[PDB]
């Protein structure tokens, strides 16, 4: 009896039950509201069967205390290495899924600017230089500010990773363009005069923004004021006739009309230009982990050594915490690189943070839970601990806005 223990002077196995069940309770509460609201856009604009993975993976991370501080029986030192390690399995490996599937369509979107500024502005696919002799490459990717022609190739094959020899390709073209567009945001969301202009656009209204900072440069842009608050206020009909008077329009017709009627439709028509392969790829590596247990419980029978002392090793451990630690590792690499998306109602910023914390809580339960003298107390907060934290992070900001704003959603 946990009271017993907390009565002889001990409150570890009394606080780990506490934990676990105002856990539970919280699980409990989130996915009830979900489920109520699973129509409101919300909860509507992200894949549901994902996130009801993710909750019972958080689910039987807290019952996992439940076999950690029990009687002594033989299949609950079963349930606690098919808990500690399937838990995080199911939880992580259906986030990297939702991460890879929302790093992919960024990179779709980049996709789409890339061959915007293609047709509109141009490519070389070997060095060249500037109006101002600078050595340049691709879609006026800057390499280099020093004379050598040596200099442009080291710096080349430093950013495409091989021997280039000055030539590169149309992907190889791209990935530079990915750099030079990331940098053209970071200087507009830097200035005042279209910083808002650009948070009240769309995607693709957004690509043709871009597509004229390229071409005059950001103190150009700027020169449209009236044009860029009918851009704002959604008044793209009013904005279209107004830039078709610059002279802008008058100097380079054919590239602005097409930049124009981007700004008109929201639309690519100017420019030539899944929801069950997710749950299977999830059930795959959740499977995978399963298997590393199923095995090691071959290799090493699981046999009894309020708390419950098994015979579990190092490797017993070791390996799934291996594995878990991969697919933490392929989370945050998805979920840094998708840390700015705003989509889902900037669902992704809470993501990467929960992913930066959850790396120092691994890194931090090596040293501490090996050296430990009090192994299944140091297990039962730890794994509470990063369940909370998923919780707290990912699904609490959505439950906020869907019970105290409505309005909002
Ligand atoms: C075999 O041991 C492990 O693999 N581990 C030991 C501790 C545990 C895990 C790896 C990551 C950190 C951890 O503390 C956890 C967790 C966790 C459990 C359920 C839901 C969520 C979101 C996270
Ligand atoms: C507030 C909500 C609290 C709910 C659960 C608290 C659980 C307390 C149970 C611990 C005592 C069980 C026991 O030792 O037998
Ligand atoms: C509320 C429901 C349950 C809270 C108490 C759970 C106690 C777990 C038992 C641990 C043990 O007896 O070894
Ligand atoms: C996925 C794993 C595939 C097969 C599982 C085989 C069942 C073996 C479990 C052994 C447990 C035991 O008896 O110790
Ligand atoms: C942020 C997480 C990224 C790190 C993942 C690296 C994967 C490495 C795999 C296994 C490392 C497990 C460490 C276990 C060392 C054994 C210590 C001991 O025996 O006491």
């Amino acid at each position: 009896s946990p009271v017993q223990y907390l009565r002889w002077g001990d409150p570890a196995p009394i606080a780990a039950v506490v934990f676990a069940c105002l856990g539970l309770l919280a699980t409990l509460f989130v996915t009830v509201v979900f489920i109520i609201y699973r129509d409101t856009p919300v909860v509507k604009s992200s894949s549901r069967e994902l996130c009801y993975i993710i909750l019972a993976g958080i689910c039987l991370g807290y019952l996992c205390t439940f076999c950690l501080i029990a009687k002594p029986k033989q299949i609950y030192c079963y349930l606690q290495r098919i808990g500690i390690g399937l838990s995080p399995a199911m939880s992580y490996s259906a986030l990297v899924t939702k991460t890879y599937r929302a790093a992919r369509i960024l990179a779709m979107s980049k996709k789409n600017i890339f061959e915007m500024l293609r047709i509109d502005e141009g490519l070389r696919l070997k060095i060249y230089k500037d109006t101002e002799g600078y050595y340049t490459i691709g879609i006026g990717h800057l390499l280099t500010k020093s004379p050598s022609l040596n200099a442009a190739k080291s710096e080349l094959d430093k950013a495409i990773g091989r021997n280039t020899n000055g030539v590169i390709t149309k992907d190889e073209a791209e990935k530079l363009f990915n750099q030079d567009v990331d940098a053209a945001v970071r200087g507009i969301l830097r200035n005042a005069k279209l910083k808002p202009v650009y948070d009240s656009l769309d995607a693709v209204r957004r690509a043709a923004l871009i597509n004229m900072v390229f071409q005059m440069g950001e103190t150009g842009v700027a020169g449209f004021t009236n044009s860029l608050r009918m851009l704002q206020q959604k008044r793209w009909d009013e904005a279209a006739v107004n830039l078709a008077k610059s002279r802008w329009y008058n100097q380079t017709p054919n590239r602005a009309k097409r930049v124009i009627t981007t700004f008109r439709t929201g639309t690519w028509d100017a420019y030539k230009i899944s929801a069950c392969a997710q749950l299977v790829i999830a059930f795959i590596l959740i499977c995978i982990q399963l298997g590393i247990i199923v095995a090691l419980f071959i290799m090493e029978p699981p046999d009894i050594m309020v708390y419950l002392i098994c015979n579990t090793t190092n490797l017993g451990v070791v390996a799934p915490l291996g594995y878990n630690g991969l697919l933490i590792l392929a989370c945050t690499f998805y979920a840094f690189k998708t840390r700015n998306v705003p989509a889902n109602f900037n669902e992704a910023k809470y993501i990467a943070f929960t992913m930066y914390t959850t790396c120092i809580i691994w890194l931090a339960f090596v040293p501490i839970y090996f050296g430990s003298n009090y192994k299944i107390i140091t297990m039962c907060f730890s794994v509470s601990l990063s369940a909370t934290v998923a919780l707290g992070c990912m699904f609490v900001p959505k439950v906020y806005i869907i019970l105290a704003k409505p309005e909002r959603n």
